[PDB]
């Protein structure tokens, strides 16, 4: 069953391709300068890059408040991908309809977290395709409780990238995310657990022949997997505090609701 | 690295495994499924049959109590393991207790699912066993602390794993190269790869038909550590209710900035 394994990486490595907008490997070729991205690094800069690249979300008029809203919207964005990308993972539709909402609803954070250290170095974050790059220390640096929101996505990302995946590994462990029988509320968890099963067959075979020189890499990254949930748990203590706290966040209805989860 | 390298690392961790910890998964078992006239434990179910349980073997602090008392004795254990772990005495001094103040938490709650089934847990060495519904019906915030220790635990002992396995799990643990402060992250690395590389030979061997059990026992890692975490919130709550309860000074430096 060898050859099935490499059938289903490679299955959702092309799938992974189309499903979402810039891959790790265009990232990088950005991110090290191998087309230069437009760069914001403080206050001036971003009222530029939006009247010239023209970046899609510009609807409050407070800089970090603007900011943590446009995290929001590609989030919202990034969801649609994954949910595209999802049919894709071969047993998944045929679960029963509730599952594939639930599996979908408590793993997207754990994915967009994933898929975000792919455009980040210890500099900063692309944006809109790449044609963007917000810097870290512009970032960190915003006022009150947002400045200490973004930082912690770096700080997992920076550990996260030194096991240099690339994206045929992002694919399998991504699809490996969205299979997890423990998810709250699971109906029928034994065609979720035999489907991550495979996907974990795969994962494992693929990086014993993608970093052979790499000891151990399967079990360091299902470590990792202790990370996600802990960072995606204080996430969701921060926006609740975030919520509790300001004011000047009040949006359109129609929009508050696009954003509900 | 060699295959019959990883079965002497193993067997190594199996034997002192036995010999630090008094109360084996092994044992345990043998009380909980019975048939045993020799090693029948005291129920302990209600108020009236704790009181007879202490005469053959507030309430809640009481029992809150016992608790700490032996996770200090389970601390104690889990340090005379450690050292004996390959290379973790010739770590950096204070990498060494780091290791301990964030790996003893998570490794108690594994070995505690050794002496539970689904309906109570065993104490003071087999003797007592403790139903989780008296447990759960504890008074204030300590009937809601005894139970999530419980819901790991029947899903932690659906892997079927055994002494030998948990030998090498407990020293994987321990030694975890991305704890909050170590200094030398590499030799942690470097062992814990050989200890994997153990642990993965280990299930293949003892659980054959048991696929890709490796990736779901370190998926039980996620468990462990939100699990801790719960626990230490609660702790806190406790603390600002209740003075009627210090802490050991072994348990009180391990939450210190947690
Ligand atoms: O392209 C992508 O793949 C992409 C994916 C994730 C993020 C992003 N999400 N995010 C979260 O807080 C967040 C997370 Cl991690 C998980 C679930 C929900 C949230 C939510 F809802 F609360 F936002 C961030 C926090 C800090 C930073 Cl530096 C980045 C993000 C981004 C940024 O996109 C921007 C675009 C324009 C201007 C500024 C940022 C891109
Ligand atoms: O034999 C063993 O290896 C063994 C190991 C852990 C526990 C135990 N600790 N514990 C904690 O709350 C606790 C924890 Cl997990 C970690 C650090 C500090 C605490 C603290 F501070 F609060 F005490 C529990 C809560 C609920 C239950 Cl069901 C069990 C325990 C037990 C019980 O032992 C008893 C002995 C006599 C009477 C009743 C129970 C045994």
């Amino acid at each position: 069953e060898s050859a099935d394994l490499r059938a289903l990486a490679k299955h959702l490595y092309d799938s992974y391709i189309k499903s979402f907008p810039l891959t790790k490997a265009k990232a990088r070729a950005i991110l090290t300068g191998k087309k230069s991205p437009f760069v914001i690094y403080d206050m001036n800069s971003l009222m530029m890059g939006e009247d010239k690249i023209k970046f899609k979300h510009i609807t409050s008029k407070e800089v970090a408040i603007r900011i943590f809203q446009g995290c929001q919207f590609r989030s919202v964005e990034a969801v649609q991908e994954i949910t595209e990308y999802a049919k894709s993972i071969p047993g998944f539709v045929n679960l029963d309809l509730n599952d594939q909402v639930t599996l979908l609803k408590y793993g997207v954070h754990e994915i967009i977290y994933t898929m975000l250290a792919s455009l980040m170095n210890k500099d900063g974050v692309l944006i809109s395709e790449g044609q963007g790059f917000m810097t870290r220390e512009f970032l960190k640096s915003l006022r009150k409780p947002f400045g200490d929101f973004m930082e912690p996505k770096f700080e997992f990302a920076v550990k996260f990238n030194a096991l240099e995946l690339d994206d045929s590994d992002l694919a399998i462990f991504i699809a490996v995310i969205i299979l997890s029988g423990d998810r709250p509320g699971l109906l029928n968890v034994k065609p979720i657990e035999d489907i991550q099963d495979n996907l974990l067959q795969a994962l494992e075979l693929q990086l014993k022949l993608n970093h052979p020189e790499s000891s151990q890499l399967f079990a360091k990254l299902l470590q990792k997997m202790t990370d996600l949930r802990q960072i995606v748990t204080e996430h969701v203590q921060l926006l609740q505090v975030i919520k509790k706290t300001e004011t000047d966040m009040s949006l359109h209805p129609l929009l508050q609701e696009i954003y509900k989860d």
